[PDB]
């Protein structure tokens, strides 16, 4: 009855009016890819790290199954359609949403959204949780926040479908192709703190042809930064 | 995202683009109760006897996962739960939708709604199909054809599924009440023909069965069938 007319994200939708976490179940259950798993509220929404989602009613808590069938070292990718598809949806909405590298989204530097990918191998559950109309963390903001008014829920949903379907299908041909999206979205030229196994301060330059943030440090130095268990802050 | 409030039908609901059967699937998935299922078209689609339902896009076809721990004696009057269900949704955008027994909502003596139960011993599937916006078989219609202009499906499914969830609920602690809603909602006091016989269909009894008066006088009770008026 929702009349989704994309190709693969969005053949299917399970609905939960409460759940404990989308990329759980996502994992979990035997789903056909592009199902989407969705909840009103989610009770243990968790980001990287199982560091926490606070996840109340009025926002957009969900989870893609894919299977992309592509090389394995462009997995890692997968990552930024999730960030993109979240952009394109803001601007569509007149927020000029921006990308923390590599899985937030931010609007005046607040955090309105954050991706999550899980996913070993065949099998990737891309996670997306969008403040809407919910109630967020001191510091964060939503769309309701930004435009002053509550927004139609179903209508962000029914936008970011779409657009995810199709930055995935194109994905699937030219995998480089999102890279390109990324870097013009993305927040770059500023001063940023790289926290993992000890840190370093630089200037964020860009992302290579692999998705890795270059920094280059006051010395000259530059670090071409993985994201794993590694965080970035701004200075 | 779709907020939905209701107790017990829509605790969780899965969408389909597409699908053989909403009733299939329901049978053969281990769901919870109160799952419903919903699709854009059945390729599938059916009615009793493995009979075809026409589902193309526009309309409303989903199907509910019930375990309803009452006797067995009331597990007949499930139909008549989906049956009210539609007509009292129908109503809420200006529509008078009446029963034909024991499965069957018509509008001015036209079908615009089906109803599909099947019992599958670790649950029962509620199934309803309600013409909305697509299009149908000669002598059937529509709730766009009643109203003439297009109508939200999204909003009928909220409406249906708000008031299945209540009538259900009910249900579970007063299994007589649903029939005398089904009683003042159900063509009656015309002939008809049942398969043969032919008479008068008077009311229900206590047990949903249609009693008709034959000419001769004999009463009879329907426990299933096809009602031709
Ligand atoms: N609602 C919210 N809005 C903005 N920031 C939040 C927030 N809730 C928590 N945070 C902050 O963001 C941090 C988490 O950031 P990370 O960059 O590691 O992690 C993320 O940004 C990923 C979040 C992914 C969420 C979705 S919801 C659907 C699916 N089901 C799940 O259980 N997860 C996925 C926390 O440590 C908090 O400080
Ligand atoms: N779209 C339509 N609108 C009105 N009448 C139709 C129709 N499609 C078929 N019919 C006629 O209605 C008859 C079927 O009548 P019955 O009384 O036996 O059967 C019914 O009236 C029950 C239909 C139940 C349909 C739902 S759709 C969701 C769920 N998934 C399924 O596969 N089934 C359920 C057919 O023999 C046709 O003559």
């Amino acid at each position: 009855m929702l009349g989704l007319k994309t190709s693969i994200i969005g053949r299917r939708v399970i609905y939960f009016q409460e759940i404990t976490s989308t990329n759980e179940f996502a994992k979990t259950s035997y789903l056909e890819e592009g199902t989407v798993i969705v909840a009103d509220k989610q009770t243990m929404g968790h980001g990287r790290l199982n560091r926490k989602w606070e996840s109340p009613e009025g926002g957009l808590w969900l989870s893609i199954v894919l299977s992309p069938k592509v090389p394995q070292k462009d997995l890692p990718k997968i990552v930024f359609l999730g960030a993109v598809g979240v952009v394109e949806t803001l601007k569509e909405f007149s927020i000029d949403g921006r990308i923390k590298w590599p899985n937030d989204v931010l609007v005046n530097y607040k955090a309105i959204a954050g991706v999550l990918v899980e996913g070993k191998g065949d099998k990737i559950v891309l996670g997306i949780g969008l403040n809407v109309n919910n109630k967020v963390p001191n510091g964060a903001t939503s769309m309701k926040l930004e435009l002053g008014s509550e927004v139609p829920l179903l209508s962000v949903f029914r936008s970011l479908i779409t657009n995810l379907d199709r930055l995935y299908l194109n994905f699937l041909k030219n995998p480089m192709d999102i890279l390109n999206l990324v870097r013009d979205n993305m927040i770059l030229g500023v001063r940023v703190k790289i926290l993992g196994d000890g840190s370093f301060e630089g200037i964020a330059e860009d992302i290579d042809d692999f998705g890795r943030l270059i920094i280059r440090l006051d010395s000259g130095e530059v670090k071409k930064v993985i994201y794993g268990d590694v965080s970035l802050r701004f200075l």
